[PDB]
């Protein structure tokens, strides 16, 4: 190890951002501070400098973004309310209004979060799970945070994975969401404009361990079309990928590259098949300096491969 790598915690929560090939990595420390670190052609960052505030220890991490002027990340206080640090161009980082709300969710709660996708309004979307274990909706459409749909009850400490994503044909933004039920189950649950919320949960992996990080991604959005991915890890202690590709459903799932036990994901995405992509980032630990993130590359020139060994500050 390094003194670097010692200072990630071990299964450390872990969310990325981006504004296509331009990433931020969200983690914790050692110590519960919340740290940023910074592609921009180069690694950089993640040290006691780069701090965004702090979190209770083993706090999930959640983070969404639009491009890189407005990033929004969450975690726990240690009283289990939900918090929020935001980041505007200009402006930098700062205290969100979430806290205040003091929104009491279960102490193993889990976080996802996303900007509503196809407008310019920041329109955003929390999903948490509450004491009675249900996953609760938590809105903001500019005129404060209001609780939601209540999507119903999962596993206790379920993984949460969400994202959003616009039919060009459709008249405003979908919503998918990805979490693990008492029998064991991976299901989705969907909102789309012209309907809203459905009421049916679709299966999507048969059996994964109690409490699996959950990650999701989609992108190449067209008319009544969308390509998704979401990745979890699975009793062999990898992160295996489940494909939804438009025209073929969910049609694929395997393993993809092994993690440390229990270890946390991130999934980012950009561009599209149509326009020489796409390209895929996957954040986790599997071990490299003992602590440290490592990254996993896709794109359509080099394919498919791990990428940086050893994120900030290892």
């Amino acid at each position: 190890s390094t003194p670097g790598a010692q200072q990630v915690l071990f299964r450390t929560g872990i969310a990325a951002v981006n504004s296509t090939n331009h990433l931020r990595v969200y983690f914790q420390d050692v110590y519960g501070s919340i740290r940023e670190s910074l592609y921009e052609g180069s690694w950089a960052n993640g040290t006691e400098k780069n701090v965004i505030g702090n979190a209770k220890l083993g706090s999930p991490v959640a983070a969404t973004s639009k491009e890189l002027k407005h990033i929004r990340v969450y975690t726990l206080t240690e009283g289990n309310t939900l918090q929020e640090f935001a980041y505007d161009s200009g402006t930098g980082w700062y205290n969100g209004g979430l806290g205040g709300a003091k929104f009491q969710v279960a102490p193993y709660s889990c976080i996802a979060a996303v900007f509503l996708a196809g407008t310019d309004a920041l329109q955003l979307r929390i999903y948490a799970q509450k004491p009675d274990n249900t996953i609760q909706e938590y809105m903001w459409n500019g005129d404060g945070w209001k609780e939601g749909t209540n999507l119903g009850g999962a596993l206790p400490g379920t993984g949460i994975g969400a994202t959003s994503f616009r039919y060009t044909d459709y008249n405003g933004p979908s919503i998918r969401i990805w979490f693990q039920t008492d029998d064991l189950k991976l299901v989705q649950r969907a909102y789309d404009p012209h309907k809203g919320w459905y009421p049916d949960l679709v299966t999507i992996f048969d059996r994964a361990p109690p409490r699996t990080a959950i990650a999701a991604t989609s992108f190449g959005a067209g008319n009544s079309s969308i390509y998704m991915r979401i990745y979890f890890v699975n009793s062999d202690n990898t992160i295996w990928q489940v494909c939804w590709d438009h025209g073929k459903g969910y049609h694929d799932k395997g393993t993809i590259t092994p993690v440390i036990q229990g270890s946390e994901v991130a999934i980012i995405s950009w561009g599209s098949f149509a326009n020489n992509g796409p390209d895929l980032r996957l954040y986790f630990q599997n071990g490299t300096y003992i602590s440290a993130v490592s990254e996993w590359v896709w794109n359509r020139a080099h394919g498919s491969q791990l990428g940086r060994s050893a994120l900030p500050p290892a």
